[PDB]
Protein backbone atom coordinates (compact mmCIF):
# COMPACT_ATOMS: atom_id res chain seq x y z
CA UNK A 1 0.00 0.00 0.00
CA UNK A 2 3.14 2.54 0.43
CA UNK A 3 3.87 4.42 -2.86
CA UNK A 4 7.34 5.54 -1.92
CA UNK A 5 10.91 4.12 -2.93
CA UNK A 6 11.68 1.33 -0.42
CA UNK A 7 14.58 2.90 0.44
CA UNK A 8 12.27 6.15 1.69
CA UNK A 9 9.85 3.35 3.42
CA UNK A 10 12.81 1.79 5.24
CA UNK A 11 13.78 5.30 6.62
CA UNK A 12 10.26 5.98 7.28
CA UNK A 13 10.18 2.45 9.72
CA UNK A 14 13.33 3.66 11.34
CA UNK A 15 12.20 7.35 11.75
CA UNK A 16 8.75 6.38 13.29
CA UNK A 17 9.72 3.24 15.73
CA UNK A 18 0.83 2.39 14.55
CA UNK A 19 0.31 4.40 11.18
CA UNK A 20 0.69 3.80 7.44
CA UNK A 21 3.79 4.70 5.96
CA UNK A 22 2.89 7.14 3.91
CA UNK A 23 0.69 9.37 6.37
CA UNK A 24 3.50 9.45 8.77
CA UNK A 25 5.81 10.57 5.76
CA UNK A 26 3.00 13.39 5.17
CA UNK A 27 3.98 14.07 8.79
CA UNK A 28 7.53 15.29 8.31
CA UNK A 29 6.37 17.67 5.79
CA UNK A 30 10.01 16.83 3.71
CA UNK A 31 10.10 16.02 0.13
CA UNK A 32 12.73 13.01 0.35
CA UNK A 33 14.07 11.62 -2.40
CA UNK A 34 17.10 8.63 -3.25
CA UNK A 35 20.40 10.03 -4.50
CA UNK A 36 21.38 7.88 -6.77
CA UNK A 37 24.54 5.76 -5.35
CA UNK A 38 26.47 6.70 -8.51
CA UNK A 39 26.13 10.43 -9.11
CA UNK A 40 28.01 13.56 -8.32
CA UNK A 41 26.82 14.39 -5.70
CA UNK A 42 26.47 10.92 -3.76
CA UNK A 43 30.47 10.90 -4.50
CA UNK A 44 31.30 14.01 -3.27
CA UNK A 45 29.10 13.01 -0.11
CA UNK A 46 30.74 9.37 0.72
CA UNK A 47 33.96 11.37 -0.03
CA UNK A 48 33.26 13.68 2.85
CA UNK A 49 32.37 11.11 5.24
CA UNK A 50 35.74 9.08 3.88
CA UNK A 51 38.25 11.89 4.73
CA UNK A 52 36.34 13.60 7.53
CA UNK A 53 36.45 10.57 10.24
CA UNK A 54 38.65 11.45 13.46
CA UNK A 55 41.40 9.16 14.48
CA UNK A 56 40.52 9.85 17.89
CA UNK A 57 36.85 8.39 16.76
CA UNK A 58 37.83 4.56 16.27
CA UNK A 59 35.88 2.75 18.11
CA UNK A 60 33.68 2.08 14.55
CA UNK A 61 33.93 2.94 10.60
CA UNK A 62 31.12 4.34 8.78
CA UNK A 63 29.28 2.94 5.98
CA UNK A 64 26.76 5.07 3.46
CA UNK A 65 23.71 3.02 3.21
CA UNK A 66 21.39 5.47 1.88
CA UNK A 67 21.55 9.01 0.84
CA UNK A 68 18.66 11.20 0.70
CA UNK A 69 18.28 14.46 -0.77
CA UNK A 70 15.47 17.06 1.49
CA UNK A 71 13.31 20.24 1.43
CA UNK A 72 11.65 21.12 4.22
CA UNK A 73 8.33 22.76 3.72
CA UNK A 74 8.99 26.86 4.35
CA UNK A 75 12.53 25.90 4.78
CA UNK A 76 13.12 27.95 0.96
CA UNK A 77 11.71 30.56 1.72
CA UNK A 78 12.95 31.04 5.89
CA UNK A 79 16.48 30.76 4.36
CA UNK A 80 15.98 33.44 1.53
CA UNK A 81 17.34 36.19 3.99
CA UNK A 82 20.74 34.11 4.11
CA UNK A 83 21.03 32.58 0.61
CA UNK A 84 23.61 35.31 -0.45
CA UNK A 85 25.65 35.32 2.77
CA UNK A 86 29.31 34.93 2.33
CA UNK A 87 31.00 31.57 4.13
CA UNK A 88 28.10 29.30 3.68
CA UNK A 89 28.77 25.76 4.10
CA UNK A 90 27.59 21.94 4.24
CA UNK A 91 28.47 20.71 7.98
CA UNK A 92 27.20 17.60 9.21
CA UNK A 93 24.25 17.33 12.45
CA UNK A 94 24.08 13.71 14.39
CA UNK A 95 21.10 13.34 16.60
CA UNK A 96 19.36 10.26 17.88
CA UNK A 97 17.02 8.49 15.44
CA UNK A 98 13.90 9.23 17.90
CA UNK A 99 14.30 13.19 17.23
CA UNK A 100 14.45 12.62 13.46
CA UNK A 101 10.40 12.91 13.18
CA UNK A 102 10.73 16.47 14.53
CA UNK A 103 13.82 17.64 13.14
CA UNK A 104 12.09 16.90 10.05
CA UNK A 105 8.85 18.08 10.51
CA UNK A 106 10.16 21.22 12.26
CA UNK A 107 13.70 21.57 11.87
CA UNK A 108 16.81 21.86 13.60
CA UNK A 109 16.20 24.06 16.90
CA UNK A 110 17.78 25.65 19.95
CA UNK A 111 17.85 24.09 22.68
CA UNK A 112 14.93 25.32 24.64
CA UNK A 113 15.92 28.55 26.96
CA UNK A 114 15.44 26.92 30.23
CA UNK A 115 17.46 22.93 29.20
CA UNK A 116 20.76 22.52 30.92
CA UNK A 117 23.97 24.02 29.08
CA UNK A 118 26.19 21.03 29.72
CA UNK A 119 27.31 19.61 26.94
CA UNK A 120 27.82 22.93 24.65
CA UNK A 121 30.25 25.07 24.74
CA UNK A 122 29.02 28.47 23.41
CA UNK A 123 25.30 28.34 24.73
CA UNK A 124 22.61 27.15 23.11
CA UNK A 125 22.68 27.09 19.43
CA UNK A 126 22.79 24.58 16.25
CA UNK A 127 25.81 22.76 16.59
CA UNK A 128 27.39 21.87 13.39
CA UNK A 129 30.83 19.32 13.13
CA UNK A 130 32.84 19.46 9.81
CA UNK A 131 34.27 15.70 10.91
CA UNK A 132 31.49 13.39 10.03
CA UNK A 133 32.53 11.21 13.50
CA UNK A 134 31.83 14.12 15.66
CA UNK A 135 28.77 14.51 13.95
CA UNK A 136 27.86 10.86 13.96
CA UNK A 137 29.26 10.25 18.00
CA UNK A 138 26.04 12.44 18.63
CA UNK A 139 23.69 9.12 16.67
CA UNK A 140 24.06 7.47 20.16
CA UNK A 141 24.26 4.14 17.91
CA UNK A 142 25.41 0.72 19.11
CA UNK A 143 26.73 -2.63 18.02
CA UNK A 144 23.13 -3.58 19.03
CA UNK A 145 21.84 -0.74 17.11
CA UNK A 146 23.91 0.00 14.13
CA UNK A 147 22.37 2.12 12.00
CA UNK A 148 22.20 6.13 12.20
CA UNK A 149 21.09 9.12 10.38
CA UNK A 150 23.36 12.58 10.17
CA UNK A 151 21.97 15.39 8.59
CA UNK A 152 23.87 17.61 5.76
CA UNK A 153 23.09 21.38 6.31
CA UNK A 154 23.87 24.53 4.16
CA UNK A 155 25.04 26.83 7.21
CA UNK A 156 24.76 30.45 6.37
CA UNK A 157 27.90 31.22 8.88
CA UNK A 158 28.87 34.77 7.28
CA UNK A 159 31.30 36.45 9.31
CA UNK A 160 31.90 33.73 12.31
CA UNK A 161 33.23 34.72 15.90
CA UNK A 162 36.15 32.51 16.40
CA UNK A 163 36.80 31.38 20.04
CA UNK A 164 39.00 28.35 21.51
CA UNK A 165 37.66 28.44 24.97
CA UNK A 166 33.95 27.58 26.08
CA UNK A 167 32.33 31.03 26.43
CA UNK A 168 28.48 31.27 26.97
CA UNK A 169 27.20 33.33 24.06
CA UNK A 170 24.39 35.66 24.96
CA UNK A 171 24.32 37.88 21.94
CA UNK A 172 27.25 37.68 19.05
CA UNK A 173 29.18 40.89 18.62
CA UNK A 174 28.08 43.53 15.93
CA UNK A 175 28.73 42.18 12.46
CA UNK A 176 29.22 38.61 12.85
CA UNK A 177 26.81 35.58 12.36
CA UNK A 178 27.84 32.44 13.68
CA UNK A 179 30.91 31.07 16.21
CA UNK A 180 33.25 28.89 15.59
CA UNK A 181 35.04 26.55 17.89
CA UNK A 182 38.48 26.64 16.83
CA UNK A 183 39.95 22.83 16.89
CA UNK A 184 43.50 21.42 16.61
CA UNK A 185 42.51 19.67 13.87
CA UNK A 186 40.90 20.63 10.43
CA UNK A 187 39.83 19.45 7.14
CA UNK A 188 42.30 20.42 4.69
CA UNK A 189 41.42 24.43 3.72
CA UNK A 190 43.27 24.00 0.29
CA UNK A 191 40.74 20.79 -0.65
CA UNK A 192 38.11 22.35 -0.21
CA UNK A 193 35.03 21.82 -3.08
CA UNK A 194 31.99 23.94 -4.18
CA UNK A 195 28.30 21.94 -4.42
CA UNK A 196 25.18 24.18 -5.74
CA UNK A 197 27.87 27.45 -4.41
CA UNK A 198 28.09 25.57 -0.71
CA UNK A 199 31.95 25.02 0.51
CA UNK A 200 31.94 21.60 1.36
CA UNK A 201 35.11 20.90 3.47
CA UNK A 202 35.77 17.74 2.72
CA UNK A 203 39.86 17.72 2.96
CA UNK A 204 41.95 14.63 5.16
CA UNK A 205 42.13 16.32 8.55
CA UNK A 206 45.36 18.74 9.49
CA UNK A 207 47.05 20.65 12.05
CA UNK A 208 45.18 23.46 12.60
CA UNK A 209 48.12 25.44 13.74
CA UNK A 210 45.52 27.17 16.51
CA UNK A 211 47.76 27.07 19.64
CA UNK A 212 46.03 26.47 23.15
CA UNK A 213 42.62 24.95 22.05
CA UNK A 214 40.26 23.11 24.10
CA UNK A 215 39.11 21.48 21.02
CA UNK A 216 40.12 18.89 19.19
CA UNK A 217 37.91 19.40 16.22
CA UNK A 218 36.46 22.27 15.00
CA UNK A 219 32.40 22.86 15.36
CA UNK A 220 30.65 25.55 14.49
CA UNK A 221 27.38 27.71 16.03
CA UNK A 222 24.33 29.49 14.71
CA UNK A 223 21.64 31.22 17.24
CA UNK A 224 19.19 31.84 14.64
CA UNK A 225 17.21 28.81 13.11
CA UNK A 226 16.41 30.45 9.76
CA UNK A 227 20.57 30.16 8.85
CA UNK A 228 19.73 26.26 8.06
CA UNK A 229 18.71 24.76 5.28
CA UNK A 230 18.92 21.28 5.40
CA UNK A 231 20.18 19.46 2.36
CA UNK A 232 20.80 15.76 3.18
CA UNK A 233 20.11 12.70 5.32
CA UNK A 234 22.37 9.98 5.23
CA UNK A 235 21.44 6.98 6.52
CA UNK A 236 24.59 5.42 7.80
CA UNK A 237 26.12 1.90 9.39
CA UNK A 238 28.25 1.96 12.11
CA UNK A 239 30.84 -0.82 12.40
CA UNK A 240 32.55 -1.46 15.80
CA UNK A 241 36.07 -1.81 16.77
N1 LIG B 1 24.94 17.20 17.11
C1 LIG B 1 26.06 17.43 16.42
O1 LIG B 1 26.23 17.01 15.26
C2 LIG B 1 27.13 18.24 17.07
C3 LIG B 1 28.17 18.68 16.25
C4 LIG B 1 29.19 19.46 16.77
C5 LIG B 1 29.19 19.82 18.10
C6 LIG B 1 28.17 19.38 18.94
C7 LIG B 1 27.14 18.60 18.42
O2 LIG B 1 26.18 18.36 19.39
C8 LIG B 1 26.56 18.98 20.56
C9 LIG B 1 25.91 18.87 21.72
C10 LIG B 1 24.80 18.03 22.14
C11 LIG B 1 24.08 17.13 21.34
C12 LIG B 1 23.08 16.34 21.89
C13 LIG B 1 22.77 16.41 23.24
C14 LIG B 1 21.77 15.51 23.89
O3 LIG B 1 22.01 14.32 23.97
N2 LIG B 1 20.70 16.06 24.51
C15 LIG B 1 19.84 15.32 25.44
C16 LIG B 1 18.44 15.12 24.85
N3 LIG B 1 18.26 16.00 23.67
C17 LIG B 1 19.07 17.06 23.35
N4 LIG B 1 18.69 17.62 22.23
N5 LIG B 1 17.57 16.92 21.78
C18 LIG B 1 17.33 15.96 22.65
C19 LIG B 1 16.20 14.98 22.59
C20 LIG B 1 15.29 14.82 23.78
C21 LIG B 1 14.77 15.44 22.54
C22 LIG B 1 20.23 17.42 24.23
C23 LIG B 1 23.47 17.31 24.04
C24 LIG B 1 24.46 18.12 23.49
C25 LIG B 1 27.84 19.66 20.35
O4 LIG B 1 28.48 20.29 21.19
CL1 LIG C 1 30.01 12.80 22.19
Amino acid sequence: KSKLPKPVQDLIKMIFGGDPIDVNYEKLKTDIKVVDRDSEEAEIIRKYVKNTHATTHNAYDLEVIDIFKIEREGECQRYKPFKQLHNRRLLWHGSRTTNFAGILSQGLRIAPPEAPVTGYMFGKGIYFADMVSKSANYCHTSQGDPIGLILLGEVALGNMYELKHASHISKLPKGKHSVKGLGKTTPDPSANISLDGVDVPLGTGISSGVNDTSLLYNEYIVYDIAQVNLKYLLKLKFNFK
